[PDB]
């Protein structure tokens, strides 16, 4: 049992009386996996302590850290210093990471804050015929070099839960023209960043959050000018995507 | 075996060797009825002997004429003296006309097109995903006083072919918010006025066009400024709109 | 005087510390305050718990005249007349566990940001706002005190007068766009006894409803404000 | 010349009557066809039987200088490059049945129709297109022999520079809208021996797709043009 405070209505929380560090006990490495599943973004204050190996060995512990160029003294932290795009990190890849680590060692002293949207709970509020049209649908997710056809909804591997993958790298759905596509996308992603469905997070420096890449998109707010902004991302290895019919997403061009 | 001759790919088309009365035979009357479902808009050149009483005559051969005031020695004669918006004559009531009688009394010498748009092969090119969806929708049709519910999707009562109902008096896709009932319509509604869909004809006095309501849109192209064009119309009383899941259309406000 | 001022977002909202709302603020700290509010859109005070019906009301009293009249949708408040509101002082009474933030906007930051042709065009618009009242208003309006430029939209806009439904709809989808991008927002998480102020001349806001059945009461008071002024000088008008 | 000139449809769209094409019309014709032209965006003769490849291309001759280069989609002819082609001149070999049309839009007409404060911003806005050659052309256009501004927009416009992604889409939308109102267009129904010319640097025009297998065969003559100029003077530049 983890002190948790839950941050918004449907998505986000804040565990507090932990400290991060690559020596944390199985019961505990569990019931942060748990609240990440639950929340789909965790916050943990004050993790002062934290340096770029004692971040990587952390994430040891929650799967396999995965290369994105990195930080010096380490072999998987990527240092950002602007994402202000709602996106799923990777999704123009196959298996894109299950999960990020993200920790704050510069913080803005006003703007620089992160949004994050529950993509599951997008997916639940959505009329039946309209979740049964996007159970069906197909998008083409690209990096411009990759292109990977992923399904609109994924069936979460751990929870089971639908979950809709759209985002910034999507180029278009397939089946459909231009036009349609727009629209189509437009319902859909209009869900997802509806203000209901998100969290917004204030950083301060030795903030960490960690978040589920498989049920979420996120959002840099790049309102904070000339002012130094620093963060260390580690992020884990993650699933081929299945679909409510059991299909796989595959990478088409490379 | 009537001289039909399709004036677009998909919709329309002239019917020679034939003098429009209320006269007709029943032979020539079915094969009018047949060749109006088949085309969806048909066109008769050089009716000059038809006028006011002449048009109601022959109208009553293809159906029960019904007020939409009237021309004068007339009962259901519409003059009108502009229809610049798709549409689906009369869809805010329940059981809005099956087909109009339009014929031109004067006609621009440039300008003054009207142009139709078959909703049931826009229907039938839809993906097979937004089709399953089409007919489950629902809109509200209104004049703004009368508001009518209308299922997406109607079953034509004697093709049994299914064919989009929408249009200028839809209000909204019940069950959505604004936005998404903003682009769910121009979706669909897009397809019904894609340019393939479509038939326009260039209008001469005494031309005669008669459309089936149930299956088309039209629109009125206001492109001629202040030169005279004059029409008169005799619209035919049609039934309750059946659904795929044979629910029926029903009158929600007065 | 200098308040205790900290910025909440980078383009949006100020916390003021180590000030007790009251009716017998001194006129300095009423008028610090009312410039924090001008260059802030909206100002936020914590621990206010003190205050209660009346005294929130004597507040208000200083900084303008009160008037008599699930807000998940973005908004101006009460633009569907001519001389809406200038500003509203908002307390929280019983604020819920988790969820059930307000976010604002900052409209006069919004118009700034625009391309110069962009800011040119919403300098000649107009629209129809409706509470189906049917007021027009310049789409930008140009602030009394600061002369600062703002959009004025949100979800009373009926049309944009001079075009059709199609144009209209995707003239107000960019500029309203820009109101609601994030960097141009600030979202508050309440506690009991919190007080937002917000110029409503230059924001719009937001209550988000993501709070279910958790109890949420709050109470305010709006104060006068003026008719709009367009860029070229017209004034807004009721019509209906 | 006074031609035998009937207009299609109201606002764009003639047919010339009396008149058989040739390598050999007088100088007097020839100005009389590029002037109705002008005017009217699109020219229609009929019963051009007499024509083949090689007698269409000195025909053309005598109106430009032919230049080396389904069409269900609205666009104006090579836009992706600096100085795309003047004018077109097409005829139809084999023809449909049914189907088979081409509409043409007058991107004058759409112009003029335009608001005057969205006119300012059509004449300011700059756009890239492509056919995937890249090159930036003013949305306005001043044609180098009336004088009329059209918008220059179509399916090889990428974005309006600039502006958001959304933001270009939204305004693509309004002012490619007003090109293909129906009000803007002409729908010609093709039979074999029929000629078009259409001024590309004031139209449109869209294959229509709605034959299925039947054959159908047209040649096209095009002539070669001059760069675009913007309302201020600035000129069209090819970027990569
Ligand atoms: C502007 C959107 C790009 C967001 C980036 C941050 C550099 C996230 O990159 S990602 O790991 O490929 O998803
Ligand atoms: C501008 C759209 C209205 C079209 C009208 C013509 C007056 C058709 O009227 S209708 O018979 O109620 O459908
Ligand atoms: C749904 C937004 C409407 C907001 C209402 C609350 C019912 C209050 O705003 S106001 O009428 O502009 O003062
Ligand atoms: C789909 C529209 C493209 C039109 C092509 C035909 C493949 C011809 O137009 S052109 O390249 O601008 O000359
Ligand atoms: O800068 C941030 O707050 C997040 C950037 C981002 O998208 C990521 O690291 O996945
Ligand atoms: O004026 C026309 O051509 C048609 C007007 C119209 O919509 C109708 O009569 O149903
Ligand atoms: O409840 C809120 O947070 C704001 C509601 C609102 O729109 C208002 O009080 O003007
Ligand atoms: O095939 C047509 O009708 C026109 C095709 C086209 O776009 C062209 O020749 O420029
Ligand atoms: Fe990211
Ligand atoms: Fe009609
Ligand atoms: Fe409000
Ligand atoms: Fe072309």
């Amino acid at each position: 049992e983890l002190d948790v405070h839950p941050v918004a209505g449907r998505i986000g929380a804040e565990i507090r009386g932990v400290k991060l560090s690559p020596d944390l006990d199985a019961a505990t490495v569990e019931a942060i996996q748990a609240a990440l599943v639950r929340h789909k973004v965790i916050f943990f204050r004050g993790q002062t302590h934290l340096d770029d190996q004692s971040q990587e060995g952390f994430a040891k512990l929650l799967g396999e850290p995965v290369a994105h160029p990195v930080v010096d003294g380490t072999r998987y932290l990527l240092q950002l210093d602007r994402a202000n795009s709602w996106h799923t990190d990777v999704t123009f890849v196959e298996a894109y990471p299950k999960a990020s680590i993200l920790r704050s060692v510069v913080a803005p002293a006003s703007g620089g804050d992160t949004v994050w949207a529950n993509t599951a709970a997008a997916y639940q509020e959505l009329p039946e015929p309209l979740r049964e049209l996007a159970d069906k649908l197909w998008a083409v997710h690209s990096n411009r070099v990759y292109e990977t056809e992923h399904p609109v909804v994924r069936v979460h591997p751990i929870s089971g839960e639908r979950a809709l993958q759209l985002g910034h790298f999507v180029k278009r759905i397939k089946g459909y023209s231009l036009a349609d596509s727009q629209h189509l996308f437009a319902v859909l992603q209009g869900h997802v960043t509806r203000l209901e469905n998100t969290v917004r997070w204030r950083w301060e420096a030795g903030d960490v959050a960690i978040w589920d890449n498989r049920a979420t998109q996120h959002y840099a707010v790049d309102d904070y000018g000339t002012q130094p902004r620093i963060v260390r991302r580690v992020t884990l290895a993650g699933e081929v995507p299945v679909g409510v019919d059991g299909q796989l997403s595959r990478t088409t061009r490379k």
